[PDB]
């Protein structure tokens, strides 16, 4: 017996995803009443940060409504769809990129942008900025929201809603690119990478900056903190960061399989686990840098994606890129 | 006197002397002075903000772009003046509803917010549709013609004591901060009603730094080389915040016209007060240090504190609003 230090308890999310293996080979998708049997199965229940009892008592529920939708974005076959995560107050963050490198383009290769919300709820003491959000959307037609608690442990969930929404609403686009509203993406590059895809390598594409054989952290004090009571062993390859790059083939079998990957806190490991179910491994590419902080304007020529750029120097890498076929 | 600033306020003071006089081109002239090119040493190494500064030092004609006529039709208790840029949405309205509430019995209490132009040139992302809806939608957005940059916040507060002077002369207070502080407006009118007429005439209280002068490090934010002021700052009301008298406003106001425009606001509003004679006062409510213990109670008997986010300022108020029980 283990009288030194305790037994290691068995996770919450492996034994329910075993669980619903067997279910493959609906309790667990419109169930949205607390499931109140977690402060009981899960040891140290009441100890657990507030995020996690939430998370936990809540993970059987993704059943959400869409509140602003954009439902002709797509009635031109779109090569590129940008996909761009944002929360309510980050109207400065969402012009940018609707000013550099998110603007919506037009020959047969039209691209088109949506930004991902959820609802920063007064509950959450979040200033009202609704009818703000409101006459954005109908200003510039690409907010698309729905009414979940947007929370950092609930960006799965904008992932299973955002491509519920391609199903629903895109399904003939090209390829889609999903990231951050904080990076700076060279959409030109993008469309090149695309453009030169063999139709074979195109059907599963997937790329970003893929991390492999990493494990969940356990320390309380980390953002990314998860402990031994919620998820055990070590995560499948994902793509970090702020984005990734995948055709829209594979995005609706991305979303036929959500149903079967309970959600899990942190959003870029969720679909690497749909990757995983799926019998495919994201590839690794350069141009997705994750680290760099910051002239050297050649640099963004080579690249597809740096990660943390503010609204200004958004449009200001953007202006400069336009000519830079000279300079390098 | 070897540096810019002192040589031409000195030549500014000479100018507004009944005697020295006799042996608004500081105010209107609104073309690049480029005669500090010449003058002022090594002005080509010099930061953008530097140069930007000595270039367009002598123009303060900026027009009101957006104003709120009606703000203070009905006379106030407490004018409530935060200092903003264009992007912070999330910042002015969680003030609208926590602390920088507006009520109407004679301590009516009204809230703008000062805004200049965060321009496309700039590489700014184009939010002024933006910022006309919130406008409209709440009647207390101020916006001149100007670049709303660090070192033009001076040229916030001559446009801003003007905007008192014509729209709203007779409050009898005026706040004056960051939309990052969390301030008590509570403790702020009991404090205000806690005055006898000789301190609430000449009032002006806040954090008071005494014995400072110029950060020299090429590195720090308020850097300040020597080739652009010499000497100590006087008396200023530092930190996120201040709070004077509509009387004192008034007088500020017409003493901007013979004091130079300086790149920290803070000390170009002492430096004006030294000209009225006048010391602002320190208090020990303005906490511009506290910057998160955890008990509500610290924040009973504190005018002031920075900095907070959006959320901690609503969740604080709320809080606060029931403290009279806990603490
Ligand atoms: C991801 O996003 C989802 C979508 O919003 C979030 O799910 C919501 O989670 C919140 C909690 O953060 C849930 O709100 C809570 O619901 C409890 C149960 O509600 C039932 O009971 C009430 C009253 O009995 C009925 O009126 C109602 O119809 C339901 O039948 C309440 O007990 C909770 O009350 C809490 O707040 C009050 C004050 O507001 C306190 O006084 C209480 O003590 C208590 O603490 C609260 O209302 C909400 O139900 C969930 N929505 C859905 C659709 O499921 C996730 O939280 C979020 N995930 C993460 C990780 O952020
Ligand atoms: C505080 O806020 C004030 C108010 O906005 C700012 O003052 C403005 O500062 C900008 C520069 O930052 C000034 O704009 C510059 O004006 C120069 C002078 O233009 C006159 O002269 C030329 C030559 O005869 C004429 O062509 C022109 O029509 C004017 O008669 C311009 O030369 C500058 O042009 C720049 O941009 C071009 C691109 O268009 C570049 O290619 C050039 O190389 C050049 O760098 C520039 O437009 C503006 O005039 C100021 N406004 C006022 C009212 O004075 C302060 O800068 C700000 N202070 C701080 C510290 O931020
Ligand atoms: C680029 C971000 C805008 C992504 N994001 C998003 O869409 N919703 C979010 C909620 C919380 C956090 C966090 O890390 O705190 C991050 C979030
Ligand atoms: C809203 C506050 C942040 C104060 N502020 C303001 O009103 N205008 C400003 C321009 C620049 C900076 C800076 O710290 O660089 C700060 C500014
Ligand atoms: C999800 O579906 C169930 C089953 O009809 C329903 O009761 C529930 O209200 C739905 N949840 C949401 C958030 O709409
Ligand atoms: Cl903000």
């Amino acid at each position: 017996k283990f009288w030194k230090i305790s037994t290691p308890p068995e996770a919450y999310w492996n034994r329910e995803q075993e669980k619903l293996n067997r279910q493959y080979n609906i309790s667990h998708l419109n169930y949205c009443e607390p499931d109140l049997r977690v402060t009981s199965v899960v040891t140290g229940f009441n100890n657990l940060p507030d995020r996690f009892k939430d998370f936990l008592l809540y993970l059987r529920c993704r059943n959400y409504s869409l509140l602003i939708d954009q439902p002709d974005k797509c009635a031109k076959k779109p090569f590129l769809l940008l996909a761009i995560k944002s929360l309510t107050p980050h109207f400065a963050r969402r012009q940018a990129i609707r000013e550099s490198w998110g603007q919506e383009s037009n020959g047969n290769q039209t691209v088109v942008r949506v930004f991902l919300l959820g609802q920063t709820p007064p509950e959450d003491n979040h200033p009202d900025l609704s009818d703000m959000l409101k006459f954005e959307s109908e200003k510039h037609q690409d907010i698309l929201m729905w009414n979940y608690r947007d929370t950092f442990f609930n960006l799965s969930l904008k992932e299973v809603l955002f491509l519920r929404w391609v199903s629903t609403s895109c399904p003939d686009t090209e390829f889609v690119f999903k990231g951050d509203d904080d990076v700076f993406v060279n959409t030109h590059h993008i469309l090149n990478y695309l453009n030169s895809l063999s139709k074979t390598k195109a059907k599963d594409l997937f790329i970003g900056d893929v991390i492999h054989n990493a494990g969940p952290h356990r320390d309380k004090k980390l953002k990314y903190y998860i402990p031994e009571v919620v998820y055990s062993g070590l995560y499948p390859p994902y793509a970090g960061g702020g984005g990734f790059l995948y055709s829209g083939h594979l995005a609706l079998r991305l979303y036929h399989i959500t149903d079967q990957v309970h959600l899990y806190p942190i959003d870029d490991v969720y679909t690497g686990m749909c990757l995983q179910k799926l019998g495919l491994v994201p590839e690794k590419h350069k141009g997705f840098r994750t680290f760099d902080i910051e002239n050297n304007i050649c640099s963004y020529v080579d690249l597809m994606l740096v990660h943390s750029r503010k609204p200004q120097e958004m449009i200001d890498i953007w202006s400069q890129l336009q000519s830079a076929h000279l300079k390098c």
